[PDB]
C-alpha cells in the first residue's frame, strides 16, 4: 500500500502480493492465503514462484547479482540501507499496521519492531568494526621467514535468508542488512504464514536503490525452500526457525556456510540477594511478550529457597492483571498466538505439566481459538524434568517456576533443557555470577535483565539444539563472509637480510 | 614400538594395533589389515571397535572428557603439547618410518611431516592470539544505554577429528592441538587405510599428560564413522577429505559446528614478467610432492603467451629427471600412489585428456600397480575446461598446462575448476597481481611460491566445492569454539549519569 | 558571519571575534589582528583571553567539561558531530571564503577542506572500530590461575589541540572529533595566524549540542599557549605543528599523552618501471598544492636513471603551466604563502642550492611580498645532501629532484632527511616496492600515488623528527584515550576447578 | 660470579662491575660504590662510562644495534630469550643472593623476582597476540575507492630502558624483553644503588646469543644518564621511577615515544560484604611486601562503617606478628629499606600524621638506619587529605587507615592522592563494583585481591602524576614500536569495478 501502490493487485477483493524475482515482482505458481491470527481471516495472498522461476531468480542473483551487491562500494551499499531506513520510518504506520494484523503483534511490539528494523539498517555503519584484515608477518618460523601473509574477508555470493514468522520484519531486515554489507546477493524466504512485512522491506530495499538483481522474496511454503537451500549458487544460508527444520535444512544443504538460529526457550535465575522488583518485572515481561512468541522468551524460572515465594508471587500478580484481546486495541498486553494450533499444544502441554505434579499460579484459560492467558505452572524439581514444558519449547506464553536449593541445582536446571539460547541471572554477587557464566551451556547470558536480542548490539545464538554461529552487529560478518588468504614469498629477494 | 610397546600387539606375525576407548586401548570389533603401498603387503593390523565401544567411548568423552580438557589450566595443556612434541621429537625415525612404509612417503617427506607435527605441537602457544574475548560498551545506541556487553569464546565439547589418508600424522596432530588447546575432548578418526602414525601420535599425547578420558582413537572403516558424526554429543566435525565424503558427513551431521577442508587441486599463473626458474622448480615441486597426493598439489597451469613455452619446457624437464620407486631409498624423489585405483583413475584421466586434445610433455607411464610418473599434459584452452583432469581432483601427480593471452583468460579458467582451496600466482606487477587476488575463487593465493599449507602459520581452506571454514595458527579456534555473550544491565542503577 | 551573528563584533570596521571561554565567548585580553595573506591586509581582530581567563576557562573544562562529555552518551555525541556536519555543510560557501581569504587557499581546496571537515565529522561512527576492550583469560600462567582481565579504554580528560595555519578548519575539527567521541573536553588554541575558521567551526558545534563547557577556543599567540600546554589539568596535547615548536611543547608539558604531528617535507621515488604520466600528475600535485604548504608536500623527488630525464621534463612542464595570484579567481591554481618571510625563506633556500650546484627547471620567480612560482631544483646526488632544501623544510612550492642509479640510493638517500612523515613510490614491481615500504623510515608510504592525508581514513604520522604517535580514524584513540585495566580475582572461589 | 666470571674484576677486595659498552663490558669513568641496606657495607663497585663512552656506545647502538635486533628474525629472538630464562634460572640461588644483599629483598622475594624475570622471558611468545597489523579496504569512503591499507608496527630502533631500585632484576629484564622481542636495541641504565642484578641479567642474555651490539648497560648516576634520555639517537624511553624524575626525563628528552610508570601508592576500598579474612590478609601484605618498596604497594585503606573496625583490627594485628631485621635468614617477614633517608621521611610522615589528627594502630618503632616496622595509622576522613602521608607517596611500609560512610566517599578519598596507579576494591555487588571501576581514576583495578603487577600478565601503568601508558605482555608493543601504513592506489587500474 502505497510502498507498493504498483507491485499488489487486488483481485477478486484480496490483495496479491508476489514474489519478487531478482528485477521483477511477479510469480506464477500456486496462490497462497495469508490469514490473521486475529480473526484467521483471510488478508491478503502471496503468489510463489514456479519452480522454473526459482531456477531463473538464482541464475540471475548467482550471474549477476553477487556483482552488482560486491561491486556497489560499501560507501553507497550503506546509502542505500540508510535510505531504506528513512523509507520504513516514514511508512512506519503502515508497517506496524500490517504486524498487528499480519503476525497479531500488540501495536507497542509492532512499532517497536519496525524501529529495530530501522536502527539495525541505520547502524549498518557499526557492522563495520569487524571488518578489517589480518598481516601475519613470516619471521616467527623458520619456515615462514622472508614470507609475509595477509588475511581478509570476501563476501561469499549468495547468501539465502531464511526467516520464522515472529519477527517477520526485523529478521528479514537484519539478515538483509548484514548480508547485503559485505557485499552479498540474498534470497529472502519468510514464513509463508505471514510474508507481508517482508515483502514491504524489500520495496522499501529497491526503492532505495538496493542492486535490482541482487535480492528476491520468494513466497515458497515450507519444503518449497529446500530447493534453496539444497542449490550450489547458495553458498551461505542464515536460517533462524526450529531446532526440527534447521536439522533438514542442513541435511539438504550439505556442505556450506551456516548460521542457525534455532530458539528453544530460556532459563531466568533469581539469586537470593536479587531485586526482586526488577526480577519479577523483567521476568513477567520475558514470559508473555508477544504471548511468549519470542525465541528469547523465559520458559523456566528457577529461584533459591530464600525469594522464591515473593519473585513467584510478583510474577504471578503480574501475568494476571495482563489484558488480552486484539491487538488493534493499544489497551491489550496480549494479542494472539499465530494459528489454533499453537494454542492446542500449549493447553496440552499445561495438563501434561499437572499431571506430573504441576500447579498452575496464573493464566491456564485458553480464550478462544488464538488466544489464551500467560500461563505460569509451579513444578517441584523432582518433577520439572519430565514435563513436556521443560523437555521442549512451547510456543507460547508459558513459563514453569521451580524452587531450587542453590545455584548449583538452578545451573544444573538450567542447562538440563535440550535448549541453550540464552539464560536470564538476576543477582549481585560477582562470584556466583561468575560461576554461573562459566556454567549456564547458553550462547548468551543476561545479568539483571530479561533476555533481548534487540537488534543484535551485542551477538547471540545458540548452543546445543538452539543452534550454532552467532547473528549480531559486526559478528555476522563470520556467517556470510569467507577468509582470503595472500602469502607473499620473498624468500631470498633482498627485503629482509636473514629476518 | 618403543612408544607403543604394551599398546601393541604381535598376534600371528603381524603388530595388531588397537583403537584408544578414551581411557584404554583395545576394541573387540573387526580387525582390519593396514597394507603398505610399496608392495600391497600387509604391514599390520587395527583393531576397529565395537558399536558398543564407539557408544561408551563418547559417552566418557562427553561426560569427563569435555571436563578433563576444560579443567585443565591452559598452561597445563601448553605443557602436555610440549612434552608431546619432545616425545614425537625423539622417535623421530621411528615416526617417519611408519610414514615411509604406510603411506608411501619419501623419507625427506617423511621427516618432514614429523617436523611439521612437532613444530605445531610446540607453537601451540601462537593459537593463544586469537583467544581473548571483546568488551562491547553500551553507550552507541539508546536501547543499550547503562548497558554492557563481554564477549568471550568457549570450548564446544567434543569435537571429531576425521583425518585423510595423504597427512596421516600432521593432520591428526594439528586438529588434535587446536581442539585441545582451546579446552576440548576430541575423537580422531583416521584413514583406516594408514591409521598407524595416528595411533602413534595419540600415545606419545597420553604419554605427555593429555588427560586420559579426553581423546579417543578409533579405527573405524568409511561409513562406520557415520555413527560418531550424527551423535549429539559431537559439538563439531573437523574434517579434511575429499568433497564427496565431506557433504555426506554434513548431511549425516545436520546442525553442528564443521570445518570442511575438501581440497581438490590447485591452478597455478605464471604472468609474462615471471622469474621463471623460481615459477618452473616451484611448480614442478607443486606438481610432483608426495605423488600429487596432496591438496594443496598444482593441477592446472596457466601461463600467459610469452612465458608459456619457456615455462612448460622447464617443467618437462624437471619432471622427467626424477627419480621414481621405493620412497625407502632416499634417492627416489617419488614413492608410490596410495592405492592401484589411484593410478587407474590418474591412467584414465590421461588417456581422457588426450582424447579430447591433449598432449602428454613428461610422464604417462605407469611403473606397476601403484608406481606412474610425474605426468605433465598440454591442453588447449579451447578443449581443457571438458578434460576429466580440470573438471576433477585426480589425486595423482598429474597437472595440464594451457597457454593464455592474458590475465584475464588464466583468471577465468582457474575459476572453471569445481574447486577453490588455493591458487598461485607468479609475477612481479602490483597491479595485475592485486587484480588476480581479488578475483581467483580461493580460500588462498600464493605470490610467487608454490602453495603450501605448512603447519597453518597462515590460515588456509575452501571456497565452492573446497569446503568451508578455515584452519590455521589462531584461526581454528572459529571452527572448535563458540563465543559467550555476558550482557550486565545497569540501568538506573547509578554506574552511569545519562551515558 | 551568520553562524557567527550574536558573536562577533563589529568594532572600528574590522569584525572582531572573541576566545570561546568553556560556556560563554568573551575575552579581556590583548586583541590582534588577522591579515590576509592575499593583500596583507587585517580582515578581523581576535580576542585573546586574559591569564584570569585562561586560568578560569581550564578550571572549567577540567571541573566540568570532562563530565559534560564523558557523561553524553556515545550516541548523542554522534548526533552532536552528524549536526554540526550539517551546520557546516549548509554554510560551506562561508566556510570556504573565510578560508580563501584568512589562509590564502585557492578556492577548490579551500571548498575540499571544508568538505573534508564535514566528512570527518560524518565519519565518527567509524572510529567507534577501535572502541571495544579486551577479555583476557587468566589460566595462561600459574600465577593468573583462576584470575581473569577486562581491558578499557577510557578518556583522558582534557586534550589541549594545538593547530597549524596550513589547515585551520580540517585540523581543528578533526581533533575536536577524536578526542570528543571518546568523551574528551578539549581546549582548542588555532594559530593566531589564521584562527577565523576555527571559531567558525567551534560556533557550528556549539549550535549542534556540544556541551557548552566541554570545548575552548582560545586566540593565543605562540608561547601564551605554553601556559596551556603545562598545565596538569591537560591529561593530553595533540599538536600538530613545527619540530621546533612540538619539542618546545613537550619540554613544557612534560609527562602527559602526546601526539606530534611535525611534518617535514616528504620524498618521492619513481622507479623504472612507473607509469610516467601518473607520477609527473601526482608529483606535480603534490609540490604546488596550497603553494606546497602542506606537510605532506613532495619535497624530494627520486628517480632512477632511465625515466628520471621524461619524469622531472613533465614535472617541469606541468608546474610551469600553473596560474598563480590570487585565490579568490577560480582560475588560480596557486595562490599566496601565508607570509613574505615563508617567501623569502624559499629564495634563499633556493639561492643555496644553486650555489651549491643545483639547477632550477622550473619556476623561481617570486612575483611579490607573498607570491611565488612553484620552484623544481634539479640537484647532483652527491651535493644535495648539504643543500637546505634537503636538510631542512622549506614551507613553500618546492622540490629537488635527483637522479639515483637505483633503489638502494633512492631509499638512503630518501632517509637522508631528519624527517619520516610520508614518502611516495611510484613503480609496478612487487619485491622493489616491497623492499622499500621495510627501509623508507616514514610514518607512511603512498604507492602509486602522491601523499594525501585527506581525513584520516589511513592513519598517519611521523618517525624521527616528523614527531611521534599517529592520528587516524580509529587510530587516535591511543593519543586521548588511556587503559583501564579491572583484574578480577577468583582463587579458590569454586568458578574454575584448577583451570 | 660464575656468570661473570671474566667481567668482575677484585680490585682491592670488593667486586668492581663494568658497564656493558654493546660490544665489551669495561668503561674508564668514575668508579661507584655499591652498599648493602643490610649493613651500610660496600659489597662492589661499578665503573660508570666517560662521556666519550656514552657517545660511542650511542653510536653503535644507533649504527649496528638497531640492525643486529631488526635482522635477527623473531624465531631466533625468541630462542635468545628462552635460552635467557634458562641461563638464569640455573643462576637462580646467585641472582637471589644478590638481590637479598644489593637490595635488602627478604629471600622469598628475591627467589620470587627471579622466577618473574625466567618467566617474562618464557613468555615472550604471548607477547606475539598484539604483533600483528591491520588491513583496511578503502571503498567505505569515496574519495578512498579503489585504494587499500596496510597498517604494521615497524620497531623503533633504540629504546632507553630506565629503572628503579625496587626490582633492579625484573624491571631490567621486562624492559628488555618486550624492547627487543619487536626487534629493538636497549641501554639499559639501572638505579646506581643496585645495579648489580642488571649486570648478571644482561651478562645471561648475551651468553644466550643476545646480539653484542644491540645492548648496553650504562652505570650511570641520575643527571648523567639525561645524557642518553636527550639523544636524538634515543627512539624511544622506558621509565619506571618517581614522578618527579620522570617529569625531568621527558623535559630533557623532548618529543619521543614514552612509557612513564611513575608509581605512587595505592588505595584499597573494602565494601561492607567484603570477605574481611580475604581483605585483611591481602591488605597487610600489600601494606608490607618489601618493605612497601613496592609502587603497588597499599598506601590508604578505606573502609565502610559496618567493617572497619574488624578490617583494620586484623590488619593491625596482621602486621604487628611480621619479623623484621635482616632478609637473609628465611625467618624474617621484613628487610630493610633502601637507605637511611627513606626510613627518616617515613618517620617524619608518621609524625604529620599523628600531629594532624592520626593514631598509630601498628608499629611506628624505627630499628635501626634501614629498619622499620611496617606502619599502619588510622586518620579521620576530615583531616586525612592534608597528611603527608596522603598527599604524598612514602615509599615505606607504611598505610592510613581511614572509615568511610559510603563507596561514593571512599572513591572522593582514593581520587583525592595526586596518584593514579592502581586501586583495590573487596566486596561482591556487581553494582556497587561496576561503580567503582568506571570512577577510580587508576589504570587499573583489583577486584578481590590486591594490587600486583606481577609479571604484566595483565597491562598496568598510571593515570594523573603515576605516569602514562602501559607495560603488560602484549601491550608495551605500544611503547617500543611506531605504526607504518602503506597505503595503494589503484584508482582506474581495473582491480575494481566502481567499489
Ligand atoms: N582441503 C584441505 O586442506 C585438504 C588437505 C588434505 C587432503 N584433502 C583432500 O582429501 C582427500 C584426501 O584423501 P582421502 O582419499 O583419504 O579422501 P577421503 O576418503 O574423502 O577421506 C575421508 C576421511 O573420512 C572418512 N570417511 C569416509 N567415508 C566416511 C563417511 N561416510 N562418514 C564419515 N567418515 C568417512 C575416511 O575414512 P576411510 O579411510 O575409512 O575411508 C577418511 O578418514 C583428497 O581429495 C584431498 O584433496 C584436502
Ligand atoms: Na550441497
Ligand atoms: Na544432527
Ligand atoms: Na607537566
Ligand atoms: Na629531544
Amino acid at each position: 500500500a502505497g510502498l507498493l501502490e504498483g507491485v499488489i493487485k487486488e483481485k477478486g477483493g484480496v490483495p496479491v502480493y508476489p514474489s519478487y524475482l531478482a528485477g521483477e515482482w511477479g510469480g506464477s505458481g500456486q496462490e497462497i492465503e495469508v490469514k490473521s491470527p486475529i480473526d484467521l481471516a483471510t488478508i491478503a495472498k502471496v503468489i510463489s514462484p514456479s519452480r522454473e522461476e526459482v531456477e531463473r531468480t538464482l541464475d540471475v542473483l548467482f550471474k549477476r547479482g553477487r556483482w552488482s551487491a560486491r561491486d556497489m562500494p560499501g560507501t553507497e551499499r550503506l546509502a542505500v540501507l540508510r535510505k531504506a531506513a528513512d523509507i520504513i520510518e516514514r511508512n512506519l504506520d503502515v508497517f506496524a499496521e500490517v504486524l498487528v494484523m499480519n503476525a497479531g503483534k500488540p501495536k507497542s511490539a509492532a512499532v517497536g519492531e519496525v524501529k529495530a528494523a530501522v536502527d539495525r539498517l541505520r547502524l549498518a555503519e557499526l557492522d563495520l568494526k569487524k571488518i578489517g584484515g589480518d598481516y601475519i608477518p613470516g619471521d616467527w618460523t623458520y619456515d615462514t621467514l622472508e614470507t609475509e601473509g595477509l588475511v581478509r574477508r570476501e563476501p561469499l555470493g549468495v547468501v539465502a535468508a531464511i526467516t520464522p514468522f515472529n519477527y517477520p520484519l526485523f529478521d528479514a531486515v537484519n539478515k538483509i542488512t548484514y548480508s547485503f554489507i559485505y557485499g552479498n546477493a540474498v534470497v529472502v524466504k519468510p514464513s509463508i504464514s505471514d510474508p507481508l512485512p517482508a515483502a514491504m522491506a524489500v520495496k522499501a530495499l529497491l526503492d532505495a536503490g538496493f542492486p535490482p538483481d541482487a535480492i528476491a522474496l520468494l513466497n515458497l511454503p515450507g519444503k518449497e525452500a529446500e530447493k534453496i537451500v539444497a542449490d550450489d549458487r547458495v553458498a551461505a544460508v542464515s536460517f533462524t526457525g526450529s531446532t526440527e527444520v534447521g536439522e533438514r535444512v542442513v541435511k539438504v544443504g550439505g556442505v556450506k556456510q551456516y548460521v542457525m538460529e534455532l530458539g528453544g526457550g530460556d532459563p531466568a535465575i533469581v539469586l537470593e540477594d536479587a531485586d526482586l522488583d526488577l526480577a519479577a518485572d523483567k521476568i513477567a515481561r520475558g514470559i508473555y511478550s508477544y504471548a511468549g512468541q519470542r525465541c528469547d522468551a523465559i520458559k523456566l524460572v528457577l529461584a533459591e529457597r530464600p525469594v522464591y515465594g515473593k519473585l513467584v508471587e510478583e510474577v504471578a500478580k503480574r501475568l494476571s492483571s495482563l489484558r488480552v484481546g486484539d491487538p488493534r486495541d493499544p489497551t491489550v498486553d496480549v494479542g494472539p498466538l499465530i494459528s489454533p494450533s499453537a494454542v492446542d499444544e500449549m493447553m496440552a502441554a499445561i495438563e501434561d505439566a499437572v499431571e506430573k505434579g504441576g500447579r498452575v499460579l496464573a493464566g491456564g484459560r485458553r480464550l478462544g481459538p488464538t488466544y489464551v492467558q500467560p500461563t505460569f505452572v509451579e513444578a517441584p524439581a523432582d518433577r520439572v524434568k519430565d514435563m513436556v514444558l521443560y523437555k521442549r519449547e512451547v510456543f507460547a506464553p508459558v513459563a514453569l517456576a521451580v524452587e531450587v536449593k542453590d545455584l548449583d541445582q538452578a545451573i544444573e536446571l538450567a542447562n538440563g533443557r535440550p535448549y541453550g539460547l540464552d539464560a536470564a541471572v538476576f543477582g549481585r554477587d560477582v562470584v556466583k555470577i561468575r560461576r554461573a557464566v562459566r556454567l549456564l551451556e547458553v550462547g548468551a547470558i543476561y545479568i539483571n535483565d530479561m533476555p533481548r536480542h534487540g537488534i543484535g548490539y551485542y551477538p547471540f545464538g545458540g548452543r546445543k539444539k538452539s543452534g550454532v554461529f552467532r547473528e549480531g552487529i559486526g559478528y555476522a560478518v563470520e556467517a556470510v563472509t569467507a577468509y582470503k588468504t595472500i602469502v607473499f614469498n620473498y624468500k631470498g629477494k633482498g627485503v629482509w637480510k636473514y629476518e
